């Protein structure tokens, strides 16, 4: 597990292996192997967010690349998306050219 | 209600009004005014599919524009997409950027 | 089945198999295998009309071919015609050429 | 709480807040307000590590600058220091100029 | 065992053997070879203060040299170090570049 | 109390207070205030042997001044003396010129 | 045995053997060989006082030369000496340099 | 009482007081108040012998003078003499003028 | 025998042999051979008393000469004498040179 | 009495009183008051033998003078005479000019 | 026998032979051979009175030459006399100088 605050605001290229909570905020590439989540104040700012399964509930602006990329009520995507199962609930602002499928 | 049966390949652009289901094919733009379903072995290939909610669980492949574009797990989408409550249950290959939210 | 509403204006070269009933319009050619009927408020403007037995309670204009045109007291047929079995009942505005018998 | 993994290495300036617990790997510089932990196999290489209360267990190599610089018995100092309470227990190769009192 | 009183200010370069305890004040530098211990209000100010066990309860400022440098609350270091186990509890104002581990 | 031990050889100029004992060597001059005692195997090599008692019995080599000085029968006495009771038992080899009295 | 009284002042050079008891005064050098002793009021004024073993009581002012020069409380000694065990007991005002041992 | 050994040899101008009895040798003046005995082996041999009873058993060589001049069988007189009872027993070579009565 | 009477004033040069008892008084010298004796109220006055032995009880004024001059308590001898044995025995006033022994 | 030996020569003028017996010699002049003898082998040589009574019995030379002049058997008298009563014996070589009677 | 009486008065020169006795008086010089006596009342006054033996009893003066002149107690002699034995009494003034022996 990998826990990150409420405010934890994390600049530079971050590199986890497990289950990912990040809440906070990451200015930069995050690069999980395992769960992901995005929290519902978190912010993914940067280029590459490539993991296994993502949790998006707050805010992402990346060329995001995943296998199920399932999101929330709240969330916020923006950018280029590459998965195998894009499972949006209702509420995604989700803008920007995706491959899936 | 304007339903099209397994075999009904329509060339040329449908303007229809109400609730419609397509469950054969479309060669051209379908413009619809109300509830619009692609039926599972439907097929609206063209430019412009223009509706107020829209069913998808075949294919389609045209630059889709509704409200609620909500999607089946047999969907096939190709295209650019402009919505404003993106639902993908599961298993659409949504190819084409988009704009929702 | 292929029901058409009574405002569902198709352009272009509509192609059906089955039952049809058309009450919008239809600006093209329809090509049909089976029972068609024009509705009352229909209209199937074009060149050709083929089908299997035609039932027009509305307004035709193309070049019509089935097995069995029958009609009804508010037809209004225009254009050339071959059946095989033409059955108006009194009040169709029929103009133009056919053949039958 | 911001608890980070045995294999979580952050490239770049960790800004955090609250307790933070490390236990991966650090390249570049950590800001926190709050308790810090280093645990037994992390490390923090970079320039600054600026705290609160420091429990040191793997090994730092910065400009450490806390108010109680706590360590254990595998504990690995090097670089600058600048404390209130430097609390080192037997076993810390700590090696670098240190202002404390 | 060599113990000196609460005021005994020693002025040359003290060379002892054995157990020593320091309460007065060295002005030099002390060559032990044995436990050292300097008492609370003792004072060795010098350059050279080599020992095999240094036990700081006062004051010392000097390039001090031990194997287990330990001390206590009330302490105060300044100067060089240079120890393989160096033992803080609190309340040290430990001035000065060390090597240890 | 200031108890050197036997081995225990002060380069400089040793200042103490009390009750003094020195067994091991002194390079240099004491000055101590209260009673003194060179033990038997010691030696105080210097110049200023100044105190309030003095028990030789091993080696001096000062111009020591006192108010009693005492031998023993094993001491050795070098240099200039001023006292006010100069008891020596028998066996002093007491080379110097001497006030007394 | 040569006695001489409390009143007897013998000037020049005195010359004895065996054991003699001053107490009155000379006046010159003493030369005996055996014990001697000056008396509580005998007074030895000269240069030369030699003997095997001399026991002064009173006062002496020579450069005295024995074996064994034992005194006592109430002695008063001057000059040089040149003993092998300068035995005094406390009270001698011993004026002036000495060997022994 | 100031008795002299039998060899005691007095240079020098010797001043008693009491009963001496001399059996050593005396060079020099004898000066005393009191009994005086020359012993049997006893020289007195110089210029000024004064004294109150002398009795001369050795030998005598000096211009003597007292109150009652006892001698024995074995003296030897030499020089002048002045008394009030020369009492010479049988053998003395008394040489020298004389006063008495 | 030679008695001399107490009143028996002999002018000259008296020339005896044996023995001789004078009383009286003689003027001139007195040659004895034997034993002489001067009475107590006797008187030789002259220059030359010789004999073998002289017993004095009375005067004497001469160069008297014997082997044994024994003398009494009340004789008085004047000039001067020669003898072996002066034997005198208190109370004589014995004035003038003598050789004896 | 007055007795002179066989042998007793007496120069000059011998003054005696009492009973004088002569019976040695006498060389000068005889004074004598009281009784005279000159004895057989006695002789007064001279010039005054004075006396009381006098009894010659060896020789006499002088110009005698006494009251009763008695002689013996073997007398020889020389010289003058003054007497009261010459009373000769025989045989006298009585020699020199008399008065008596 | 010559016998004179008492008054016989003879001047002349008598000249007798024998014994005579002379009681009267002589004026003359007696010349007798034998033995002669004067009385007690004779004188013989003369010059010689020469005889043999002289026995005078009263006076004679003269120069008288006998060998023996014996007289007696009343006899008076005068004048010189030249005997060989004079035997005088005791009262005899006997006035002249004589020879005898």
């Amino acid at each position: 597990l990998t826990y990150l605050g409420p405010d934890t605001e994390v600049l530079g290229d971050m590199r986890a292996k497990g289950q990912v909570r990040i809440d906070g905020l990451v200015r930069g590439s995050v690069l999980v192997e395992g769960e992901l989540e995005v929290g519902p104040t978190g912010r993914v700012e940067g280029e590459r967010v490539e993991a296994r399964s993502v949790l998006i509930h707050g805010e992402v602006k990346a060329e995001l690349t995943a296998e199920k990329v399932v999101l929330s009520k709240t969330a916020r995507f923006t950018g280029q998306l590459k998965a195998q199962a894009l499972e949006v609930e209702a509420g995604a602002v989700f803008v920007g050219q995706s491959v899936a499928g």
